[PDB]
């Protein structure tokens, strides 16, 4: 059972075309730089939208983690299979790319079946890795599940994210994985851990619970986070970001998410003749996760 630190990081890097000012390409410059980006095993990153800060990143990436997968979502190239409700039309990707220190044996990707609002018009899913590691494999689902969105109706949101853990769950049971390799699940889940749908998530997904998670009390933090205090000033504070080993298999003693609330020099952009600074990297803060 080889022990991995796992980082997972909502980047916000909104397509440019659609959205020109919103930092992306320095923000994305500055991500590959941040300390919680550094010395991970797995990084597994949500909202890699713009294709050119995206593959910047990823490249800017390459040497520290040198195994990589496509954003989810693009296109059929460049993964072993494609599952899922994948269209082919659909200009939105599903922002998820997961990039290793160690090599990968197999990548796929699977779009979800079940989605609402704005997700559903998108290629949302999830990545799939197996990873070579000290005589062994690992395997890592990489994902962003559904957002709590205007376009869903009261209470579609959570009823749709606990589909998508199952499709998850489902996936996982077809490849009959052995119980003694490790099956991390890594991702903007969308599911605050201060909620009782916390308790469905693992449920839904055959998660067990991290012995601890340590740091910050909020990953996705609307009152300290500077993105997130603009974006949603009056919502509260939740705790969305999780990397959760699979019920049944073997694990480190002692796991850990830790969220590290760490922010950035100011950069500052203008919208509608008004200047604005900001002094974090995205509207998330980091979660590193890894043996204590």
């Amino acid at each position: 059972t080889p022990s991995l630190k796992v980082l997972t990081y909502n980047t916000f890097l909104m397509s440019t075309g659609l959205y020109p000012n919103w930092g992306q390409e320095h923000r994305a410059r500055e991500i590959a730089a941040a300390g919680f980006f550094q010395g991970n095993d797995v990084v597994v990153l949500q909202e890699a939208f713009d294709n050119a800060a995206a593959d910047g990143l990823k490249a800017a990436a390459a040497d520290r983690y040198p195994y990589q997968t496509p954003v989810v979502g693009r296109s059929r190239d460049g993964w072993d299979a494609t599952g899922g409700k994948y269209s082919a039309t659909t200009p939105e990707d599903g922002g998820v790319t997961v990039l290793s220190k160690w090599p990968i044996v197999r990548k796929e990707q699977v779009i979800f079946n079940d989605a609402c609002g704005a997700d559903w018009w998108s290629n949302k899913g999830f990545a799939y890795v197996v990873l070579n590691v000290g005589g062994t494999r690992v395997h890592v689902v990489g994902t962003h599940a559904q957002s709590t969105d205007s376009g869903c109706a009261a209470g579609e949101a959570a009823a749709d994210r606990s589909r998508q853990f199952r499709q998850i769950d489902a996936f996982l049971d077809a490849k009959n994985i052995p119980a003694d390799e490790q099956v991390m699940l890594a991702g903007d889940l969308n599911v605050d851990s201060h909620s009782a749908e916390y308790a469905s998530m693992l449920a839904d997904g055959d998660l067990a619970p991290a012995d601890s998670r340590a740091g910050h009390p909020y990953s996705f933090d609307t009152k300290e986070n500077s993105i997130a205090a603009y974006r949603y000033p009056t919502d509260p504070r939740e705790d969305l970001d999780y990397v959760l080993h699979r019920n049944g298999h073997a694990r480190p003693a002692g796991w850990r998410n830790t969220v590290v609330q760490e922010t950035s020099a100011p950069w500052t952009v203008s919208s509608w003749g008004k200047r604005y600074t900001y002094t974090d990297l995205s509207g998330h803060y980091p979660v590193i996760a890894g043996a204590n």
